[PDB]
């Protein structure tokens, strides 16, 4: 359970002259501006969904919708990339995807709810330890992987720790639906954090185009699932797409965890890629261009031509990025 000094800490934050919805919004900003960055990166989070009406709209209340937020960011650690910060970033992305890049059309009013809340969750106990991590060093996540026959060390885990804040009656952002709809919002939530897997990556990309050849239905459970798919990857990869000084504030973050990684495997006598290697150097803007190239841009460029035409914003901003990381070179 949860304190009510640590809730009304959250509570009693709002952001009047700081538009949260905004394509430009800036999180680093909003944590360096305040003594408290977990309180403000939590009241983003609530006032965002509270603001969209969307909550409400589910049967979910203020206190609920509160503790739930509150449960997730205990479950995320002190690491330099993925901390609560980036869940509220993926979380403050997809929402402009939806609203401002008219994705909302797309997507029933509960798909666009659980896609908020998905992202909350898509990274629940991440130790800044990638999959290949766990099963190379062959630890208890990575052996109950195996053994479980499932792959996506980590967000299995994901999944089972959103499974069980939801347990929760006082944190069940889902406890105000019934049949079907929460049936939808626990499979689609599930199925969202799977596709966060970017072993998969080429794989979802490629099942969501088939599906984009023919005429778009709603009607279909697959077209659904498949776009809320690529809009929790499209979040997850998003950082490519923010202003240039967002964007390497990221680049670092991600950077600084990489090395963390590598760090432990050359300890542990374990295979280093040269993502990971901190001692040895490659420059920020070399891995900011390969991971556009390879993987962010063909992403963006294709969900968009096929049927995301509102998400041209995404398209743009990478070849910004790519053009001022070359400068830097
Ligand atoms: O500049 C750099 N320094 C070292 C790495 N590097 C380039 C890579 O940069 C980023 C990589 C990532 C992620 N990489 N990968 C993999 C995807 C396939 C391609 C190779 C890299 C590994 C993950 O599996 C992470 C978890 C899920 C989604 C994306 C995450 C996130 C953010 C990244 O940059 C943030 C500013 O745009
Ligand atoms: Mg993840
Ligand atoms: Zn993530």
């Amino acid at each position: 359970a949860i304190t009510n000094r640590e809730r009304e800490a959250v509570l009693r934050i709002e952001f009047p002259n700081v538009d949260v919805t905004d394509i430009d919004f800036d999180l680093f900003q909003a944590r360096e501006s305040t003594d408290k960055p977990l309180d403000v990166a939590a009241a983003i989070a609530y006032r965002l969904l509270l603001g969209s009406g969307l909550p409400q709209k589910f049967g979910c209340s203020d206190e609920v919708l509160l503790n739930f937020i509150l449960q997730c960011r205990k479950k995320y650690r002190n690491v330099p990339y993925h901390n609560f910060y980036h869940v509220v970033d993926v979380c403050q992305t997809i929402y402009t995807f939806l609203y401002r890049g008219n994705v909302y059309e797309k997507l029933t009013e509960l798909e666009c709810f659980v896609l908020l809340i998905t992202a909350l969750v898509h990274d629940l106990d991440h130790m800044g330890l990638n999959n290949s991590f766990y099963l190379k060093t062959e630890s208890p996540l990575g052996i109950l992987s195996s053994a479980s026959g499932n792959k996506s060390v980590l967000e299995v885990h994901h999944c089972n720790l959103a499974v069980e804040i939801l347990s929760d009656p006082e944190s069940d952002v889902f406890g105000g639906l019934e049949g079907a709809e929460r049936t939808l919002a626990f499979r689609s939530m599930i199925d969202c954090v799977l596709a966060t897997d970017m072993a998969r990556h080429s794989e979802f990309l490629e099942k969501y185009l088939e599906l984009m050849k023919t005429s778009y239905n709603v009607d279909d459970s697959d077209h659904r699932q498949m776009t809320m798919d690529v809009l929790m990857k499209a979040g997850d990869i998003s950082n490519v797409t923010k202003p240039f000084d967002i964007s390497r504030q990221w680049a670092m973050a991600v950077t600084e965890e990489f090395y963390r990684q590598g760090d432990m495997e050359k300890e542990r006598g374990v295979e280093v890629l040269p993502m990971f290697d901190r001692s040895k150097n490659m420059e920020l803007a070399k891995g900011q261009i390969g991971f556009i190239d390879f993987v962010a841009a063909p992403f963006f460029q294709k969900i968009v031509d096929a049927c995301l035409q509102g998400m041209q914003w995404t398209v743009d901003r990478t070849k910004s990025n790519r053009a001022q990381w070359e400068r830097v070179l």
